[PDB]
């Protein structure tokens, strides 16, 4: 059985160390990447860590997938933050490709970088390629020709959340701002289309709007292509799935590690208009998410079935912190929805 919140060890008997992850299926067996948690503080030792399995209940450790470096000034040095990692699989190189969410050393949140690295193999080793803000120059393809003209001048808009300060955050002036340098990205996933093109879903704009960002046929670079939704929404942990042509998204609000309302949001095309639909979360405690944070969507296409992945965090011990994994249920509609069950078994 899957048991959400209670401890999860692998089959060596240690405690699964795999927070804000996400997993994929390669040459028979899961894949599930993961931060390596400290228990006590919050920056990572370590890095990603790795565990595989054939049945998604026993877990063998693969060990660290992507290590932090010993080089000094490294982008990935040891004491930077490496958050909710993502790996997937490009079949024209045969590649597998990992993003996740990085601060530099010594600099707390301020750098707002996304990263890739590569590898030849699931498990690891990865290679550190690069780092940085995203798509530095380009203004996104549904910003208006009224919206792309306005200056803002800072000394106007110093105090947040008057309503001066939130329509011009709605109209763009965090995207002009940060327009020379590349766009902010913090909480972050991946999602590989079905025409083989992938994309980088990602909370930009000082948290305040999620960005969504076509990348290169490689899966190593952005194209420039990109698009904004929900602007001052403040839309976090993003986990994403497609069903019989319809995108689905569930998102946290921005209330630090304190479990929040669960928000849906649904699109027809990737790169098209969005929509905000209720909690799909069901039953008590859907108020709080479970006390979890969304982190990843596994499809399993064998079954046209799909499995709500989330973390239950643990401020004062993050490597205290456990695991929600839920089926996702449809209604009349075809609108997925989500309950709570101790201890349930997959088909
Ligand atoms: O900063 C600490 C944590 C991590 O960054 C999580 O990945 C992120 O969802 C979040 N939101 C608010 C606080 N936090």
């Amino acid at each position: 059985g899957i048991a959400s919140g209670k401890v999860w060890r692998d089959t060596d008997g240690n405690v699964i160390n795999a927070h804000g992850g996400g997993i994929l299926f390669h040459e028979g067996k899961y894949y599930w990447f993961g931060e390596h948690r400290p228990a006590s503080g919050f920056v990572t030792e370590k890095g990603i860590n790795c565990y595989s399995s054939t049945d998604l209940y026993n877990w063998k450790s693969e060990g660290i997938a992507l290590a932090v470096s010993e080089e000094e000034g490294h982008d990935i040095e040891k004491g930077c933050i490496m958050e909710r990692p993502k790996v997937i699989y490009n079949a024209k190189t045969g590649k597998f490709v990992m993003w996740l969410h990085l601060e530099l050393k010594g600099q707390g949140y301020g750098p707002a970088r996304a990263a890739v690295a590569v590898s030849d193999s699931p498990a690891g080793p990865y290679r550190f390629i690069r780092s940085g803000r995203v798509n530095p120059g380009a203004y996104p393809l549904n910003m208006t020709r009224k919206e792309r003209k306005m200056k803002w001048n800072p000394e106007e808009y110093k105090e947040w959340w008057t309503p001066k300060w939130y329509e011009a955050i709605a109209k763009g002036m965090f995207v002009k701002r940060d327009l020379k340098d590349g766009q902010m990205s913090r909480d972050m996933t991946l999602f590989v289309d079905d025409d083989g093109k992938a994309y980088h879903i990602y909370s930009s704009e000082d948290n305040l709007t999620l960005q969504i960002a076509e990348l290169a046929d490689d899966y190593l670079s952005h194209t420039g292509k990109y698009i904004r939704i929900f602007p001052g929404g403040h839309n976090e942990a993003p986990a994403i799935f497609k069903k019989e042509g319809t995108y689905w998204m569930i998102t946290s609000g921005c209330t630090g590690w304190d479990p929040n309302k669960a928000r849906l949001l649904t699109a027809d095309s990737m790169l098209g208009e969005w929509k905000q639909l209720p909690n799909p979360c069901v039953g008590e405690d859907a108020d709080k998410t479970f006390g979890g944070q969304s982190t990843y969507i596994l499809p399993l296409p064998e079954k046209g079935q799909f499995f709500f992945m989330a973390d239950m965090w643990r401020p004062k011990s993050l490597a205290d912190s456990r695991y929600i994994w839920l089926p996702v249920q449809f209604d009349d509609k075809g609108v997925p929805f989500i309950k709570w069950m101790d201890r349930w078994n997959f088909d």
